[PDB]
RNA sequence: UGCCCGGUGCCGGAAGGUCAAGGGGAGGGGUGCAAGCCCCGAACCGAAGCCCCGGUGAACGGCGGCCGUAACUAUAACGGU
């Protein structure tokens, strides 16, 4: 039940697959979950983002919710 | 038909260590008035065997443990001791 699972989260689809992709060109943190982009790369990939995942956390209750 | 000759066996080894009878007789003892007679007795010389030095497995025989490490977990080619 241990590999059952972490299999999912994982996904062999690391070549570039699901959450998130990282610029450092020009700075763009996205999600593509919702599509939410900002260049708080300086901001997030250098400290904390309790609030950059807010909406990933308030869409997904929306995305519940309203159905 | 692999690896191990440290133990055992067998094989090789005029060195060395130990080694019995025998040789040797520094020195001591018994007795006799005595010449003497008799008895212990160190050094040193003195085999095989053993020690020792090597060889030998289709001679007797013996051929490990612990720990970590790789693209999901597993496993561990790899490492450490
Ligand atoms: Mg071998
Ligand atoms: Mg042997
Ligand atoms: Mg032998
Ligand atoms: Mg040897
Ligand atoms: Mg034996
Ligand atoms: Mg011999
Ligand atoms: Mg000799
Ligand atoms: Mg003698
Ligand atoms: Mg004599
Ligand atoms: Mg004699
Ligand atoms: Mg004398
Ligand atoms: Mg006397
Ligand atoms: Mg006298
Ligand atoms: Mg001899
Ligand atoms: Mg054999
Ligand atoms: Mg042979
Ligand atoms: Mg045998
Ligand atoms: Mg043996
Ligand atoms: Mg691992």
């Amino acid at each position: 039940a241990e590999a059952s699972t972490r299999r999912n989260l994982l996904g062999s689809g690391d070549r570039s697959d699901r959450n998130r992709t990282y610029n450092f060109p020009q700075g763009r943190v996205t999600d593509h979950r919702i599509n939410l982009t900002l260049y708080r790369l300086d901001e997030v990939m250098e400290g904390k983002l309790d609030m950059l995942i807010e909406p990933i956390i308030q869409e997904h209750q929306a995305d519940q919710l309203a159905a």
